[PDB]
């Protein structure tokens, strides 16, 4: 049944709750972003109101075929009334179209639901600075001190320098980047830009990217693989067997593959810096795992929460085990005692 951490008290609302059938008492279903564990259950047969960003609404219409009459897109950073309740959508710094949602309950309680987010100091100057938040529904994906990772900027700088050097040494090297969802577009776009190429991809992935309101996108992507030297493939294909196979398909246009796998976290983050990352190599194929994250590090999470000073925290990730729940509750108490709220 629908878990309590997906329900907004004092309202008829649910967040990211599309796989339980009809939730009794739900008058409006919000969707924070277009990732499959969050939209799981939506289709052209859905007949309840869905509230979301413009970009998420484009993907619902074009990829899932939800009918336009049930899609209610809202602008960001704007006070809106939904079924009698004031709400605001804020940028979550996750994937394209991802939002956090501020609910202003009739009784005076203010609730923030982060959806999935990568906390950032710039959030401390949004509409969040303007009033107190009592309850926080928090993306706790990486809520443990082992989880450090570099800035997105540092990671993109590494990828751009690595690719440019490789291709300039060998003009017959192909660059491949893995994907299985929206998000992390900066990785393949930044590499293609430094190489003066468009990125080539499947028709299904091209359709997906044309939903994202990315400026000048027609100048940056293409379905013509032959004219491109940065290819996107399914993340499943980013291994030696899949890459050797792909190389055969290019008809001797290329003699070397340099591939990127933008993982979340991996245990080499506890030891190694970004400047010191190395690939796995077999023959003329090299695979780089790069720690490009669209979720908060532990320290980024902690700074946001200690700034916001909520009265109550409700985790939305890692909630399935008692040992995980208890560990998270210990960190929350540490943070509150350190900061004095
Ligand atoms: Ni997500």
């Amino acid at each position: 049944t629908c878990p309590f951490y997906k329900k907004i008290p004092g309202t008829g609302f649910t967040v990211d709750a599309f796989q339980y059938g009809v939730v009794e008492g739900c008058t409006a279903y919000f969707l924070t972003h277009f990732h499959s564990d969050h939209y799981a259950g939506l289709s052209k047969h859905f007949t309840f109101p869905v509230y979301c960003s413009e970009i998420t609404g484009n993907l619902l219409k074009n990829k899932l075929h939800v009918q336009e009459q049930y899609i209610h897109p809202l602008p960001l950073d704007t006070e809106c009334i939904v079924n009698g309740v004031k709400v605001v959508l804020l940028d979550a710094n996750h994937c394209p179209g991802a939002v956090m949602i501020l609910f202003y309950l009739p009784n005076g309680t203010v609730i923030l639901h982060t959806g999935d987010f990568r906390a950032d100091p710039s959030m401390e100057r949004s509409l969040l600075a303007d009033q107190k938040v009592h309850m926080l529904y928090l993306d706790t994906t990486y809520c443990s001190p082992e989880y450090t990772f570099p800035s997105q900027q540092e990671v993109i700088r590494f990828a751009i320098n690595t690719a440019f050097e490789a291709v300039t040494l060998n003009p017959h090297a192909l660059v491949v980047c893995g994907t299985y969802s929206i998000g992390k577009e900066k990785v393949f776009l930044a590499i293609a830009d430094v190489l003066g190429s468009k990125v080539g991809m499947s028709q299904e992935k091209y359709k997906t990217l044309q939903c994202l309101n990315i400026p000048e996108i027609n100048s940056l992507i293409t379905t013509d693989m032959c004219s491109s030297l940065v290819h996107l493939l399914p993340m499943m294909q980013i291994n030696f067997k899949g890459l050797q196979s792909h190389l055969k398909k290019c008809g001797g246009k290329y003699n070397q593959i340099l591939a990127f796998r933008p993982t979340g976290w991996t245990h080499s983050n506890k030891f190694t810096r970004i400047a010191d990352v190395i690939p796995q190599t077999k023959g003329n194929i090299s695979i780089y795992g790069i720690p490009y994250s669209e979720h908060s590090s532990y320290l980024e999470m902690k700074r946001f929460v200690q700034w916001l000073k909520p009265q109550k925290i409700i985790p939305t990730v890692n909630v399935g085990t008692w040992k995980s729940r208890s560990t998270m509750e210990k960190y929350f108490r540490e943070w509150k005692l350190e900061a004095g709220y």
